[PDB]
């Protein structure tokens, strides 16, 4: 269809908060060798002073920390949900299936991919690299989108609706059930991942 929409709002969320695009790639990064990130290691990484860190993170009011107040969460996270993201054999995981279908351009590194249709339970799995997505099962995977609201908890407001199905008459279907949801509208996973390149490209504009 037309997602411009959601790309729109998807990049003011981040730009929202000056500082977080710039720190979002290098948290990922960190993250993604499977171990909890300080907020020193982050300061170190970004050059910046651990009071700006600490102002970003103040704002990304859905990162999930540890007993020790490490990073373990932003979008990427270690502690399990719905959508499995496993990159060299590590097991991490993601907020939403969008999440997934982003996270591999940013880090540079091929995930192999794997939930449940959010109607159904069956299982879904891709792998998903930088330039492409391959492996799809099934073949006709879909994808769920809602418009991203303004100054709401971007995980209870965005990733919860953001879905993987089995195909696209079964989301359809699930979707008639939710229309209270903002915006929402149902997309194959290959239009997914395209949405999720142009924010990609966008975001990287847009760091300094
Ligand atoms: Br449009």
């Amino acid at each position: 269809m037309k997602l411009a929409p959601y790309i729109l709002e998807l990049l003011t969320s981040v730009n929202r908060t000056n500082g977080t695009a710039d720190l979002l790639v290098p948290l990922l990064r960190e993250l993604a060798k499977g171990r909890p990130v300080s907020r020193t290691t982050l300061a170190g990484i970004l050059d910046w002073p651990a009071e700006r860190v600490a102002a970003v993170l103040e704002q990304a009011t859905s990162t999930e920390y540890d007993k020790d107040g490490n990073i373990i969460g932003y979008g990427l996270t270690l502690r399990e949900t719905s959508y499995v993201f496993e990159i060299d054999d590590r097991r991490l995981y993601a907020w939403c299936a969008l999440d997934t279908l982003i996270f591999p351009a940013l880090i540079g590194r091929t995930a192999r991919v794997s939930s449940h249709c959010a109607a159904t339970g069956a299982p879904v799995s891709l792998t998903v690299s930088p330039s492409e997505i391959q492996a799809v099962e099934p073949a006709g995977m879909a994808v769920s989108l809602v418009l991203p609201q303004e100054a709401a908890d971007v995980r209870q407001s965005f990733c919860c609706h953001v879905h993987f199905f089995a195909s696209v008459p079964t989301a359809e279907d699930w979707a008639s059930k939710h229309q209270g949801l903002e915006g929402l509208a149902i997309v194959s996973v290959h239009e997914a991942f395209g949405l999720g390149q142009e924010f990609n490209r966008h975001l990287l504009q847009t760091m300094s």
